[PDB]
């Protein structure tokens, strides 16, 4: 309530410091590029066959190859690797390039639950790596619920 | 027209390769802090004196030192530097962050014109970084614009 970090971290429960503790350590060091590739692969594959109709419909638009390629390089930017998305795209803008997406806070946890398996799958993701991910990608989730929302 | 960034180039002349030529070299280890901070005061100081009640209104519900703060920290996180915007206020996302404004292509060149302005009078910015610079607010600024309009 009264600022976009603020609702994120009342809905999401993850405190701001916490979210962006990625910061601390170079993860893309850690982890390196194809940790992501297959991280986003993951993820998208899961994405793209929910069964769950109202989610899923929610990328129709979107080519699962694009949106894999979209995000790992958010992802590897965001985390300490070359800046890839900016590069190609530009501002990672979250609020504004997902404008056009109903993000609400069902959607929010949905999202969250495909990136817990592909994150659980992840071989090459130690322990410390994967709750300071979820910290970071739950906050931003609602984050973009707050921006949908405003 | 159809996408963010390709807006932005049309409008402003400036192709999104150019804007983020930024990434290409480490800008905050070429200049520091200080210039950053001496940059945005400046800058500032322009915006807050400006005489144009049109804009210099858009910023009234706004402190000059905390949009100060704001500003240097956004650039020295994007240009190189450690990521002080981030650590606290988490995800630049300027088109949200700017959806309170009315971000219209005339505000967008007075922004500029004060920026311009604010980038002569640095003594420690040369003229190779000063471009850059330019080349990265000016396609920014109607990225904004673009994301005021969608
Ligand atoms: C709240 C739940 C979310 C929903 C429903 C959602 C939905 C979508 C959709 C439909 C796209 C377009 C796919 C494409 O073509 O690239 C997209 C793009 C994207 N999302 Fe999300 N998203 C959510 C949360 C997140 C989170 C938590 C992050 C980061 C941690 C994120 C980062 C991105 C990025 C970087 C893109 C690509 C932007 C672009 O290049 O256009 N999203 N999202
Ligand atoms: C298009 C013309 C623009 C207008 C009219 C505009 C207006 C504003 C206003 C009124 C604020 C709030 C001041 C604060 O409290 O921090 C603001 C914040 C900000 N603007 Fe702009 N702006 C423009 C372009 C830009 C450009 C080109 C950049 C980057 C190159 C930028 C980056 C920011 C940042 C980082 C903040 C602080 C965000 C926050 O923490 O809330 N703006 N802008
Ligand atoms: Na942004
Ligand atoms: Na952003």
């Amino acid at each position: 309530m009264q600022s976009l970090q603020d609702k994120a971290s009342v809905l999401s429960g993850v405190d701001q410091a916490e979210a962006f503790a990625i910061d601390e350590s170079n993860l893309f060091d850690k982890l390196g590029l194809q940790t992501f590739i297959n991280l986003s692969t993951n993820f998208y594959t899961r994405v793209y066959d929910d069964e769950e109709e109202w989610f899923q419909s929610i990328f129709s638009n979107s080519n699962k190859e694009d949106a894999i390629q979209n995000q790992y390089e958010f992802f590897v930017q965001r985390m300490g690797g070359p800046p890839l998305y900016s590069q190609r795209k530009g501002h990672p803008a979250l609020i504004g390039r997902h404008r056009p997406f109903p993000v609400t806070h069902q959607a929010a946890e949905r999202w969250l639950e495909h990136m817990q398996n592909a994150l659980d799958d992840s071989v090459d993701i130690d322990q410390d790596s994967k709750i300071k991910m979820m910290k970071f990608f739950r906050h931003t989730a609602f984050f973009l619920v707050a921006g949908n929302e405003l």
